[PDB]
């Protein structure tokens, strides 16, 4: 598959019903568990994947409480850009961020070993 | 024990008699003295104990002028949750807020050094 997922989902009487996990471990908000039956189910939402965009606003570098602010602050409907860990194992190939952009259109180009050996600084000014 | 008190006090002629203290040193409502005699000392209450609930509910996140307002419109009785500075130190450990439910039930489990050096974040959603 190795595309991005939009999870449109309503709050239920008792929330969304999944969790989000994070640690010093690793970067990245995680999906540690969803609820069955569940408005984060029916969306489309399982454990493992990782949050990069909430409501149309990228994620990355930002902390835990600020994705959970974020979430919080959407009212009662969310929308939630995520990526399955193979997925997300094929987005830092390409040093790409996903973004709505890779639901439908062309994905990117992973780079080479050979290109990563270059240890190239490059920077747009 | 371990366990919280609640102390059921009504008022005298010049009141339940008892000072409560708070700066910003230290979070928390917390007994500075209890007059001898008084209606507040028969309840069980004792200096440096602290205010977790009045009349049901919990103080916890409050202000002073709060928590004293709470007292105030109580009318001429109060039920007041307290820990004292022992009590406070574990559910601290524990990272659960004492309730009515802790003068009864069985108490937490404080979490070991090895699991809070994770830093783990999580959040129900």
């Amino acid at each position: 598959p190795l595309r991005p997922r939009l999870c449109t989902m309503k709050k239920g009487p008792s929330g969304y019903g999944f969790n989000l996990h994070s640690d010093k471990s690793k970067p990245g908000q995680f999906i540690r568990s969803v609820d069955p039956d569940s408005p984060a189910e029916a969306s489309g939402l399982r454990a493992q994947d990782r949050i990069v965009e909430v409501n149309g606003v990228c994620m990355e570098g930002k902390q835990h409480g600020d994705v959970v602010s974020a979430i919080r602050a959407g009212g009662d409907e969310t929308k939630l850009l995520v990526v399955d860990r193979e997925t997300d194992e094929f987005f830092k190939k390409c040093r790409v961020i996903p973004s709505q952009e890779h639901l439908n259109g062309p994905l990117p180009v992973p780079f080479t070993n050979g290109e990563i050996q270059k240890e190239n600084s490059d920077t747009r000014l």
